[PDB]
C-alpha cells in the first residue's frame, strides 16, 4: 500500500534513534571517532556487516582508515543520501569497498569518471 | 572537480524489506511480539520506530502503562504493517484496529482506518 512512505518514516525514526544513541547495539571507533548504530540496519545495507553479525560476531578492529568516509557511509545507510566530492570520493570508496556495498562503490567510480 | 549530492529514493524500501527478511529467518531479532499468546520475533528498534509506545517500552525496559495488550483486538495486523506496510482492513475490524493504532500512536494506520469512514 503506502510502503514507500512508511519505509521512509521508519528510516527517519531509525536515524533519530542513532543520533540520540537509543537502542544502539554496536559501537566502533575509527581514527578516534566513536560511532553508534543498529546491527540490524548495518546488516540490511552492508554484506560485510550482515556476514559478521549473523555469525554472532562483534566488532573490535574495523579495518578502515577514514572516519569521515565511514560517517558519510553510515549517513547514507540512515538517510539514503550521499554527497561525493573530489576531496572525499577516495575515502568513501575505500570504506564502501571494505563494507562490500556495491551501490556506493559504483557511485564513487562514477564521480571519478568526471 | 565536480561535487554530487546523491539521493537513493528506493533505499528506505530496500532497508525495510531486508529487515523483514531478517525477521522471517529470526536473525538479529531482540524482542518478542505477542498475538493470541503466540510469540513473533521482531526488532526493538523497528517497533520503536513505528510506535511511541514501544519506544518507551524498550528504552526504559519497563511498562509505564501497566496494561496487558496481548489480547487486544486488531493487534494481529500491527506487526505485518510495521515491516511491510500491508493492511487487511474490513468493515468488521476497523474499529478494533483504529483503537489499537490510536493506543500505539501509529498515525499511518489511523489514516487508513479513517479511509473506510470516507466511503
Amino acid at each position: 500500500m503506502d510502503f514507500p512512505q512508511h519505509s521512509q518514516h521508519v528510516l527517519e525514526q531509525l536515524n533519530q534513534q542513532r543520533q540520540l544513541g537509543l537502542l544502539c547495539d554496536c559501537t566502533f571507533v575509527v581514527d578516534g571517532v566513536h560511532f553508534k548504530a543498529h546491527k540490524a540496519v548495518l546488516a540490511a545495507c552492508s554484506e560485510y556487516f550482515k556476514m559478521l553479525f549473523v555469525d554472532q560476531k562483534d566488532v573490535v578492529h574495523l579495518d578502515i582508515s577514514n572516519a569521515a568516509g565511514l560517517g558519510q557511509v553510515l549517513e547514507f545507510m540512515y538517510t539514503a543520501k550521499l554527497s561525493l566530492s573530489p576531496e572525499n570520493v577516495d575515502d568513501v570508496l575505500a570504506v564502501a569497498t571494505f563494507l562490500q556495498m556495491q551501490d556506493i562503490i559504483t557511485a564513487c567510480h562514477a564521480l571519478k569518471s568526471l
